[PDB]
């Protein structure tokens, strides 16, 4: 992902549209926060296990990716976590149990099955219910993790294309909001601006 | 994609794994090229008119993207139409009618999501069948599509990511397997090795 003369937004960026057929059930943005926090559990406990996976098959680059995925959705998780907190003080973060794991290549276009359909499906849809009820808050945080779920699947993609010719590169995790980059070669998080020197690598 | 020591096949590659719950019916080898081409058909409309679309939406780059797999498929129609015709010399070639094209971003998604499904659902289960069967030619055929699928998958998944950054840079096609490159940076084709000064710019 390119470095954009200004943060993108809803506002300003043209990869916010919904899917028509969508698979996402929309209810106020209370309830999307905690089914996007469900949906975000889900897909740590299973980059986890597909990180485990990953290194009982010999990948273990693509192990790391997947750990810095995962620690990307944890990201994501306490962004909306604290917004719901806010919204409703005694909420209790869901727990999900590890699915299952199959071979490396699998996993990777399991992965990127699902942060397509976060993408282009669920948050645009949260997003846009948010702008309805009114909540600036909850619209920032549904951009964000919008965002960071795209570049997750193009960076499993490129895994994947390049499976068997793996790299020395390590994942540099930005800690606001979940972009990944691999490789050096870059100053700043495309998505919040953040600098490099905040990032962590895996 | 990065250049291997040895071009990628279905015996030193390790991502043509078919997922496990799989869409794709599958007959015999014969059956599974006439339904590829359908397929491949298909998707050569669909790329050509969301070409169309991306040129009025102001996306000029993003349409040359689209025209360059629209490109890539008729390579694979060429591909499988060869070995159809040689069981059956009557067979002939279908045609189909344009899909409607919506949104650049959202037809880059549905793009990346065709060609999800072709590199490691459909394509993965006719090479199965194929090397079952002992045929091959099929083989070598269905693995060089669904090589350039997942390519294509990739290309389509950085460009929805980059949608309001678009550059100059050509896309180039390998008129042997369907392969694209984004840019100037690379010698040949990581999928058949044809070399770089022989690809068509787009
Ligand atoms: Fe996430
Ligand atoms: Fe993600
Ligand atoms: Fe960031
Ligand atoms: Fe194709
Ligand atoms: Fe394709
Ligand atoms: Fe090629």
């Amino acid at each position: 992902m390119k470095v954009r003369a200004q943060v993108p937004t809803v506002k300003n960026a043209t990869n916010f549209n919904m899917v028509a057929d969508s698979k996402t059930s929309v209810g106020s943005t209370l309830e999307n926060l905690k089914a996007a926090i469900a949906g975000e559990t889900g897909a740590h406990a299973k980059y986890t296990a597909f990180a485990k996976a990953a290194r009982e098959q010999g990948y273990e680059q693509i192990a790391r990716l997947f750990e810095a995925t995962a620690a990307a959705e944890l990201i994501h998780i306490g962004l909306e976590y604290a917004l719901v907190a806010e919204m409703e003080p005694g909420y209790e973060k869901p727990t999900v149990a590890a699915p299952s794991a199959y071979s490396c290549d699998l996993n990777l276009i399991s992965g990127a099955n699902g942060e397509i359909y976060e993408t282009s499906d669920m948050y645009p849809a949260f997003i846009r219910k948010a702008q309805e009820e009114g909540n600036s808050k909850a619209v920032h945080v549904f951009t964000r993790a919008k965002l960071a779920e795209s570049v997750h699947a193009e960076r499993y993609l490129a895994a994947y294309n390049d499976i068997d010719a793996p790299d020395d590169d390590k994942f540099h995790l930005c800690p606001i909001c979940g972009y990944i980059h691999k490789g050096e070669d870059f100053e700043k998080c495309p998505i919040c601006f953040r600098p490099k020197d905040t990032f962590t690598a895996y």
